[PDB]
RNA sequence: ACUGAAACGAUUGUUGUGCCCCUGGCGGUCGCUUUCAAUGCCU
């Protein structure tokens, strides 16, 4: 009842991995915390589908462990 | 292998050493064991 799904540009705002991003998405801004084992991203602007799960929040659809390998 | 696996800010150490509750101090001052009494009664 209180999440919707959507398809195009959007600012995640939550952190991100970038090994797990499938194709179907591309990331097209990224801000970045320099961490091991790899980096993430701490806010990123993504073009793809998504879940908008609260009014203020929208979170990539579709990413799985090592999806760019 | 959770940026992972194990992971003691630890060991030793006296709040110590010296110190007089001390000095001065009249239980003091006043006070009648007092008041009355036949060695007596007779030979």
């Amino acid at each position: 009842d209180q999440i919707k799904t959507a398809s195009g540009v959007y600012v995640c705002n939550h952190p991100l991995n970038p090994l797990d991003c499938p194709a179907n998405q591309q990331i097209l801004l990224y801000n970045r915390v320099v961490m091991p084992p790899s980096s993430l991203f701490s806010q990123s602007q993504l073009q793809g589908d998504y879940w908008q799960i609260d009014r203020n929040t929208f979170l990539p659809q579709g990413f799985h462990y090592g999806a760019t390998t």
